[PDB]
């Protein structure tokens, strides 16, 4: 039974020379799944796994090629992603298939990605990226441990007032300066959370009051995130309040596909499947 | 590593009652996935797996539904398929997805594909079919218990001149009466193999000498068949001369594509990754 993601595009700001020199000139998007659209004016911070190892994939710009020439000339983007999304997204036309040469010989046709080369989320903690939607100019790679390559493209977005998950992290991340220390994580990478989203019992940062709530401690808390994340997922679609955007005064079930279809339609966020 | 078939559809000719009731005037069709669209000159039949278990799937007539009755209005067509086979055809775009009803509530958007019932293969023994570019008016669905319910859509075309597996399977139906009793399998339900591909040191009937060569005495003997198959796969493509078709005296690795390209320009065939 699959799952509707949106898939929402940040575009690196400043691309380091290791990416730099195998993307030669193209725009490079790290893609994060989501089930919240409505939230992504609240991201703080993007999430990736530092012993994830990720693809450098040629997408299309904002059928089956038979030349890798042809499909590197006509495809000025990247995407950061796990291989697995990548032919995901392959599947459903949003990245560039070609027949490969990797194997056998010309008597049968094998669609692949074409992925330029790998990258560690390790070697990404501490990149700028422009975000949709947030008042933040720039927001930055940090780690997350609780991350499954297997799920999305196994980087996440932040929203640690609505996220109990994205709460959690970040709160790891700024009590531990052994955390911090063994990354290298500046200071000025770390952004204050924003308020939202209301819950008419709860107030303006309930994932906060969640975790408080079911006593999580850490990121690892998985039974007991995996509650919390339950309960705000229910309780904000049908009672959370947005006090951003377009749709500040409405309820989140009579916005959040007038929010995706906008996010869409500007180009910051794609339909995805898995 | 995905591999890239051509989807063949065959019409149903005369669509049974057990079938009209649920389908309600659509056009149906069994479709069949192939790596050899060039063969289609020699189809004789169609194959089933007698206790396969096949859906029927609503198609799209040569974005995601919000509602089940949008999409049924608008789909005119349906496709016998595995259901596995369904959803990557839906994840390509070849059938519709809904957001479905069926479980949890309206907080998650859930993408289905609209499958109007179920069809045991034993069921369609015997229904007759408008294929492509075979010179057969209708040509009929037989049992074959080689097919894999993981492979493909699990429906098979046939074409025993060129095929180990399919001469293997119809060669069992053609010398066991037992076989024909207990399918009641009708007499004009099985055609003659036609002559469409030169191997030059072969001749015209190459599957049928390879079965011999490698001593394959049933559908069965799946590790002679694999060889054979291999064989006949990579002769065929460098070396076999189509006899039929536009094509008609060009190797296939030169006509392969254009004729691939026609059958689905023509509405006969679509391009299936799995
Ligand atoms: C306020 C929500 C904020 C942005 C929140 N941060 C969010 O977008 N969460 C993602 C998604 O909505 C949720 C359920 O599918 O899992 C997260 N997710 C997506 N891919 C993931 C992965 N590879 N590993 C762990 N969680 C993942
Ligand atoms: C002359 C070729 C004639 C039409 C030949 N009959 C052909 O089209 N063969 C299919 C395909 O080309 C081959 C390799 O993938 O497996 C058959 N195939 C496809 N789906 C299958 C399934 N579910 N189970 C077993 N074999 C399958």
């Amino acid at each position: 039974g699959p799952q509707e993601y949106t898939l929402i595009k940040l575009k690196i700001h400043l691309i380091p020379e290791f990416l730099g020199s195998i993307v030669k000139g193209r725009e490079v998007f790290v893609v994060c799944a989501t089930l919240r659209p409505e939230t992504m004016y609240g991201q703080t911070n993007c999430w990736i796994l530092p012993d994830g190892e990720y693809d450098l994939v040629l997408a299309f710009d904002q059928k089956i090629f038979d030349k890798y020439e042809d499909t590197m000339k006509e495809c000025n983007t990247v995407y950061i992603c796990s291989e697995r999304s990548a032919y995901n997204m392959a599947y459903q036309g949003i990245v560039p298939l070609i027949h490969g040469r990797e194997q056998g010989v010309s008597d049968k046709l094998l669609p692949r990605i074409v992925s330029l080369g790998k990258v560690y989320g390790e070697q990404l903690i501490g990149t700028p990226l422009s975000a949709p939607m947030t008042p933040y100019s720039l927001i930055f790679i940090l780690p997350m441990f609780s991350i499954s390559m297997e799920k999305g493209t196994g980087i996440v977005t932040s929203v640690p007032s609505d996220s109990p998950d994205d709460y959690a992290a970040l709160r790891d991340i700024k009590t531990k300066p052994l955390l911090r220390e063994k990354y290298s994580i500046k200071d000025e990478w770390i952004l204050d959370p924003l308020e939202i989203i209301e819950v008419p019992g709860f107030g303006f940062m309930t994932a906060e009051l969640l975790c408080n709530q079911y006593k999580i401690q850490s990121q690892n808390d998985s039974a007991k995130l995996k509650q919390a994340k339950e309960e705000i997922y229910k309780k904000e679609f049908y009672e959370g309040i947005l006090i951003r955007g377009k749709y500040s005064g409405m309820k989140i079930c009579d916005a959040k596909e007038l929010i995706r279809e906008s996010l869409i339609k500007d180009g910051y966020a794609l339909i995805y499947l898995e």
